[PDB]
C-alpha cells in the first residue's frame, strides 16, 4: 500500500490525489544530540539526513527532514532515491529490511520559516503543521526521525481516537 | 482518569473555565454531523483550558438536547468535573471513539484575545466528532490549541 | 509498504487464494456495507501463512460496483497484496478500520484449514474498512492462530 | 472518565465493578524486571483483579508496578478505594499514562483462571499483554489481562 503513516487527507470530497515526492537534500553528518538521543545513538554517530517535499495535486504540501542511523542505512544514495518509484518506508523494508510497527508524534502548529517559506510556496509567517515523528521498528528500537511541516490549506491531519 | 480524548502533553493539570452556554435550533452543518433533524436544538458550550495558569484551548462542543436536557450553565460552573465525566455521569452517554481532523490556522480576531495571542498567531485546530455506542455521534467540537509550551501527542500503530 | 492493517507480530506473510465469487450479499454483509438489500458483492477466502504455516483465514466481503473484474484470474494474475491492489486496480484507499476481536474456539469448519483441533483458541478479527467520507467498502472477517503470534497494539 | 485503556465493549445493544483479589510485594521476576526498565532485584508491587460486568466475572488482571513510585500502595487503599486503578495511580501516585502498548493472543483458560472467570479449563480467553508508560516513555505498569469474550468484546479502531 501506499501509505505507513501519512495521515494527509483532502478537505474537498475525494480519493486524496497521491502525494509525489521528490528529494532535495540527501547528506551524511555527525548526529545533532537531540538526534542521536531520539535514536538511541552514541554520541558521534553519523546519520544519513533526507530532505524531501511532498506535493498533492501539483502543489507542493509538506517538506520532511529525515535522520536515519547511518549504521543500518549505509546503502543509501541519493542516486537510489532518486531512481526509487518507491516510497521511502516501503523503500527501508525492501532494501534495507527495515518495516515500522509504531510511530511516537508530536504535533503542534509553527509558523513558516524564511527557509521553509518558498518552498511551500507560502509567505514566511503562515500556519504549518508540524509534526515530529520517531518511527520504530521490533523490540522498540528507534530507527527513523522524521520532522516534517505540512501546509495545511487544501488538507488536514485525519486522526482517529479510541 | 483525568482525560478522554485530550492528547495535550508539555514540551518539558488543565483547568477548565465556561464562557458561554446556549440552546439552538442546530447550524446545517452540526445537524449534519451530529445526524438530527433540521433545526433540532443543540446545547452549545464555550470553554477555556488553561495549563500552568496560561491559556490553552478554547473548545466550542454542540450537544443533541434530547439526551442533553439537564444541561446548564448553572450545572456547569457548579460543575467540578471534566466534561466527559459530566456527560458519563450525569447523562450516562460515553464516548467509544472520536475522529479528528488537525490543521494548523491564523488566530482568528475573535479566538486570539481567549488565547492571549495576537490574530494571526499560528494554533493548531482539532475538529473532533465523538462517538457513543450504535457509532452514534454525541458531540461536535472544535478546538484551537495555543502550542507554544504544549503540544498534541499520537502514536500511530 | 507491506501492510495496510495487519496486526500480526512474531513472539520472536504469504497468501493463498481459496476464492473469489460474486454472491447477493447476506443481510448482514449489506448493512454493514450500506448496500441496498441483496446488492452484489464480491468474496474472498483467502488464507496467510507465516513460516510456511498457515495462521491467518481471512473471509472479505466488498461492494460489487467499485470491484467489477475483481476475479479469480486478477488475484492469481497479481502478485499484490489485497490492499494494494484495491488502491492500485480499483483506486480504493482505506483510510480508517473498525475492528471486534474476540477469543473464540476454532469452529469445525475452520480448525482443519489452520490445522489444529476443533476447539482450539483462535483469535477472532471482525473488521470494517473505510474508505474517503467514512464509506465502508469492506468487511474482513480473520481467525488467527496466535501460538506464535500476536496481535500489536499500541494504545494513547 | 471512566476508563483509561479498557477495550472491552458489549456485543448486545447499549452502554464494570473491580475487586481485589491479591495483592503483595515481591522481587520482580527478570521479565518483569525487563518491562519496567527496573535493576535486578527491585521490589514491585503486584496486584490480582477481576472485574465484572452485568455482574458475570469478566476480566482477570494481573499487575506489576515499580516498588519505588507505589510504595504507599496497600490493600487497605485499594479495596477503601472507589475509583478506577488509573485514577487511584493519577491522584494518590501521581501517575499518569501517556501511552499503553499491547500484544493480544488466544489462550486456554488455565485451571487456575478458570474458576475466577466462571468457565472450564480450555474455554478460550483473549489475553491483553500491557505495558502502560507515563510521559518521557517511562515505564510504569504490566498488566497481564485475561478475558472472556463471550458478550462482550475488544474494540479497536485503526488508522
Ligand atoms: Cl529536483
Ligand atoms: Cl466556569
Ligand atoms: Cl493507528
Ligand atoms: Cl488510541
Ligand atoms: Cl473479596
Amino acid at each position: 500500500v501506499r501509505y505507513r503513516f501519512l495521515r494527509l487527507a483532502p478537505d474537498e470530497e475525494g480519493e486524496g490525489g497521491r502525494a509525489e515526492s521528490r528529494i532535495l537534500e540527501c547528506r551524511r553528518l555527525r548526529a545533532p544530540a537531540e538526534i542521536a538521543r531520539a535514536l538511541e545513538l552514541r554520541a558521534g554517530e553519523t546519520v544519513v539526513t533526507i530532505r524531501r517535499q511532498l506535493s498533492m495535486n501539483h502543489m507542493p504540501t509538506v517538506i520532511d527532514d529525515l535522520w536515519l542511523p547511518g549504521t543500518h542505512f549505509r546503502g543509501l544514495t541519493l542516486e537510489l532515491l532518486t531512481a526509487s518509484k518507491a516510497p521511502l518506508y516501503g523503500l527501508f523494508e525492501s532494501e534495507f529490511g527495515v518495516s515500522m510497527v509504531r510511530a511516537d508524534e508530536k504535533l503542534r502548529a509553527v509558523a513558516a520559516s524564511p527557509e521553509i517559506a518558498p518552498l511551500l510556496g507560502v509567505e514566511p509567517g503562515r500556519p504549518l503543521l508540524q509534526v515530529d515523528r520517531i518511527s520504530y521498528t521490533y523490540g522498540d528500537r528507534p530507527m527513523e526521525v522524521r520532522r516534517g511541516l505540512y501546509l495545511t490549506d487544501h488538507y488536514h491531519y485525519r486522526n482517529s481516537l479510541n
